[PDB]
């Protein structure tokens, strides 16, 4: 909508106060004109028609509990925008400042969030397995990264290319979580998963097996569930990325860590210059090696670490 840019205030899913960029035209809308061609957040009003209506508020204050998922969807989309722009010189998910749209209050008791090809969508959770999923910055950045992948490598969401698609979203969601630097970790979804249970999460990159996901290629899932295990076999690649960044010895193979920023540069380059819709794990290894080679040289510590890491998870 046409209007003047303003700054509202409210509280997110976890009860934290933050400022949000809004637009004023009779009502205050969740429309941030400070980033790209805008960030727009919508109310799906517990139904499944999308996007729903652009979020409208009478006084520019968002402290109602109904407002909380919108506040965080809106704010964490801005943080994710900032990460890709400031760290990778990428302007929105399409690299041309496409408007970022999010809908919250999707359906009833819905224990998931996703990118639907055009926008991000967040359920409120059932209060058991999840609370409103936009409360997790790694989840918001995971979903926007699906859009980045879909505009770049185009990794098909099935089997190994689909597992890479998922790991790319967990990797950048995690790098965005560290970028915001609140309570960062190598876990996925901990801020919104199982409010009744502390210390857990949906997935772990540092130890995928903690939740039964494979941490070695020999343990890959080959069945048909979950599009061929996309959220399962992503742990093999998540582990490799964790190792590249943090180092460690895994099944007897030692990896010298090179840190999160170089992990991010290497995988960003691989994603945008070398991966294709059908890339498998072996081809991701080659893509990452070539990327580290371009960035740091064929004799670098960085290239040797990438090889050590894929070796440690059994990917040649
Ligand atoms: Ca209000
Ligand atoms: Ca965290
Ligand atoms: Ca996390
Ligand atoms: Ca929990």
């Amino acid at each position: 909508i046409t209007g003047t840019s303003t700054v509202g205030v409210g509280r997110g899913v976890l009860g934290d106060q933050k400022n949000i960029n809004t637009t004023y035209s009779t009502y205050y809308y969740l429309q941030d004109n400070t980033r790209g061609n805008g960030i727009f957040t919508y109310d799906a009003k517990y139904r499944t028609t999308l996007p729903g209506s652009l979020w409208a508020d009478a006084d520019n204050q968002f402290f109602a509990s109904y407002d909380a998922p919108a506040v965080d969807a809106h704010y964490y989309a801005g943080v994710t925008y900032d990460y890709y722009k400031n760290v990778h010189n990428r302007l929105s998910y399409d690299g041309n400042n496409a408007a970022i749209r999010s809908s919250v209050h999707y359906s009833q008791g819905y224990n998931n969030a996703f990118w639907n090809g055009s926008q991000m969508v967040y359920g409120d959770g059932d209060g058991q397995t999840f609370i409103p999923l936009s409360g997790g910055i790694d989840v918001v950045a995971h979903e926007l990264t699906h859009a980045v992948t879909d505009y770049t490598a185009g990794l098909i969401y099935q089997n190994e290319s689909g597992a890479i698609n998922e790991a790319i979203s967990d990797i950048f969601g995690t790098l965005v979580e560290f970028y915001a630097n609140k309570n960062p970790d190598w876990e996925i979804g901990e801020d919104v998963y199982t409010p009744g249970i502390s210390g857990d999460s949906l997935r772990s990159m540092s130890d995928p097996a903690k939740y039964g996901d494979p941490d070695h290629y020999s343990k890959r899932y080959t069945g048909t569930q979950d599009n061929g295990g996309v959220h399962i076999n992503s742990g093999i690649i998540n582990k490799a990325a964790y190792l590249i960044s943090q180092g460690g010895t895994h099944y007897g193979v030692s990896v010298v860590g090179i840190g999160r920023d170089k992990l991010g540069k290497i995988f960003y380059r691989a994603l945008t210059q070398y991966l294709t819709p059908t890339s498998n794990f072996s081809q991701l290894r080659a893509a990452a090696v070539q990327s580290a080679t371009d960035l740091y040289g064929s004799t670098s510590q960085e290239v040797a670490s990438v090889k050590q890491a894929f070796d440690a998870v059994g990917v040649k």
